[PDB]
């Protein structure tokens, strides 16, 4: 721990390690209201946003796996269970962090609550982490808060004591992050949006535990932040919030650990802990560098391509600097950028958007094909139209009936996953953008998965020994993608044959064109104008208008995968004119 490692992370990379994936929020709460079930000394946990009645185990039928209860009861077993918690600039976010710490501290006194910070300010701590007994411990994109449980069926409704509910999202876990935002988190078990006309957003997120020596560097961290929170606070500095520390690495398992190399990376600075580091945005680089043949990204954001004193990481520039690096060579190379279709902020798309979602798509439009920095501007110069054959940007989409007739919505894609080659895989908070790869701004955390154990696979077309942990989550995001359990013709074993490239541009293409006939739902290609989107959205759409022949054209869609429309609202500047830095949404 003395110096720093490789990509100058403060843990080193550690072999040996059992780590095991997961897609969505069904298994993630379900792994982690097991692992709480099984603490016997220890429970550190960091959020973003915790919502302290949020069911782990869905359908509740009792308030056992209800998040709260499940703390309450550890902790009068003697577990201690430290907390700390992001402190929005309060009437200006409304996650309610005051209310969450004053629902987790009644709960008993062995569990403790910190906030951080109390200066103003514009970052955050966003990282997740759950830590049981400092060895076990669950990071990913996964806040234990309202809206983020979820399974690859994508419901879009949830129409159905709690004895025999049937609800799936009760009150406050029902959500549109785009139709309305949270309000009275007071009130859990009440609606603030209409079901029954109203469709939920879906929320796709990665997260991943770890056991043994990664999870004690984990604990690490949680211990330095817990440390260091107490020493910013008169309050804190007294002796009911104890010193933390950790067990010396020479020191239960959760089923479905594959081993791999595990290495934690994290983004701090001297205003979140107590030093600087950035080994995330480091190992991005590196591992795009040191690619060989595919990189698979989802991530929340796309922000990058280091231009004008605005965006400072080179993200973008190395998958740039690597593809170019392929077409000289003529090697095969294919570049997965998955998206969501809309920043996940309140707004009115049919207006075009709120300031968030505007200021977002202006960043990440100026990262992909506009402007001189962008990729795509930078790839037509150097290999013409040859660029769709080495990058594609998507976004999911699915549809369902709300009504009487078919409903359309994005699925959110709040994964901060990166896979390379099926051997190497990235999992965290960290957003592909300067506020979370910087480490001056919000605290992120991560951890580099390398393959020790590999299976018999394909690569162009060849035989390819690919990493068992990385494999299984790629294929696992390509089968839900592409809905290849009603499709098991479709062989996911070669990513970056062209056979399967063209079916992964078709169907995204195909898809797409499917639901603007049917939905004219926005983003899309055809409003290339805020005076073209005001006649666009004048017009009923058919899944409205003849609900049978909507049905009857949506039987052509498979999967969600959904071209990312680049020409939406390209003839505007789509940036916000006061007195505020633009680093607030890059
Ligand atoms: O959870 C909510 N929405 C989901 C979409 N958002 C989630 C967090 C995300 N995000 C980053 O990735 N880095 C951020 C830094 C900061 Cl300071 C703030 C947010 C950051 C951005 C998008 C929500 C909760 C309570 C509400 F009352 C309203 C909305």
């Amino acid at each position: 721990f003395l110096q720093l490692h490789r990509h100058d992370s403060y843990a080193p990379p550690r072999p040996g390690t059992l780590a095991r994936w997961f897609v969505n929020g069904a298994g993630y709460f379900a792994a982690v209201a097991d692992a709480i079930l099984r603490a016997q000394e220890e429970i550190f946990i960091t959020d973003w946003w915790l919502s302290p009645e949020v069911y782990l185990k869905r359908p509740a039928h009792s308030d056992d796996w209800r998040l709260d209860i499940m703390l309450k009861r550890k902790a009068e077993e003697g577990v201690r269970v430290s907390i700390l918690l992001f402190k929005e600039v309060e009437l200006a976010l409304g996650i309610n962090s005051g209310y969450s710490k004053r629902a987790l501290m009644l709960l008993h006194p062995n569990i403790k609550v910190m906030r951080h910070p109390d200066q103003v300010t514009l970052w955050a701590h966003h990282e997740k982490l759950l830590v049981v007994d400092q060895v076990v411990a669950f990071l990913g994109g996964l806040d234990l808060a309202y809206g983020r449980w979820d399974d690859l069926h994508y419901r879009l409704t949830d129409l159905g004591d709690l004895s025999h509910n049937q609800f799936f999202w009760l009150g406050k876990d029902y959500s549109n992050l785009i139709t309305k935002d949270w309000v009275q988190l007071d009130r859990p078990f009440e609606d603030f949006i209409d079901r029954e006309t109203t469709p939920r957003m879906p929320w796709r997120d990665v997260g991943v535990v770890v056991h043994g020596l990664p999870a004690r560097d984990l604990a690490r961290h949680f211990i330095q932040r817990w440390n260091f929170t107490k020493t910013t606070k008169a309050k804190y500095k007294t002796p009911t919030y104890p010193y933390l520390l950790p067990k010396s690495t020479s020191t239960f398992t959760l089923p479905g650990g594959q081993c791999t190399t595990v290495q934690v990376l994290r983004s701090v600075d001297r205003w979140s802990a107590g030093t600087l580091e950035n080994s995330i945005l480091n190992a991005y680089l590196h591992t795009i560098r040191e690619s060989q043949h595919f990189l698979y990204i989802e991530n929340q954001f796309f922000i990058s391509c280091s231009d004008g004193r605005t965006v400072l990481n080179k993200v973008g520039d190395e998958i740039v600097d690597r593809i170019l690096k392929a077409h000289k060579q003529g090697w095969c190379y294919r570049v997965y950028v998955l998206l969501p279709l809309l920043p996940g902020f309140e707004g009115d798309i049919s207006t075009g958007g709120g300031n968030s979602i505007q200021a977002i798509l202006h960043f990440t439009y100026r990262t992909l094909c506009r402007g001189e920095y962008s990729i795509l501007h930078r790839l037509k110069a150097a290999m013409g139209t040859a660029w769709r054959d080495y990058i594609s940007i998507c976004g999911l989409r699915t549809h369902g009936e709300l009504g009487g007739h078919p409903v359309s919505e994005l699925i959110y894609i709040h994964s901060k996953v990166l896979i390379a080659d099926d051997r190497t895989v990235i999992i965290g908070s960290a957003n592909i953008n300067d506020r979370s790869l910087l480490g001056k701004r919000d605290s992120e955390l991560a951890v580099l998965i390398e393959d020790t154990e590999t299976e018999p696979s394909l690569m162009n077309g060849a035989e390819y020994q690919a990493g068992r942990f990385a494999l299984s989550l790629r294929k696992h995001c390509f089968g839900v993608i592409l809905g290849a359990n009603t499709r098991p013709d479709l062989d996911l074993r070669d990513p970056i044959c062209d056979d399967f490239f063209q079916l992964w541009q078709d169907m995204a293409e195909s898809n797409a064109n499917i639901y603007e006939q049917i939905f004219r739902c926005l983003p899309s290609n055809a409003t290339r104008s805020l005076r073209t989107l005001r006649e666009y959205v004048a017009v009923e759409p058919l899944a409205t208008v003849s609900p049978p022949l909507a049905r009857s054209e949506l039987t052509q869609v498979q999967g969600h995968l959904v071209h990312f429309p680049l020409k939406f609202l390209e003839d505007e500047s789509l940036l916000p004119p006061g007195m505020i830095p633009l680093e607030v949404w890059t």
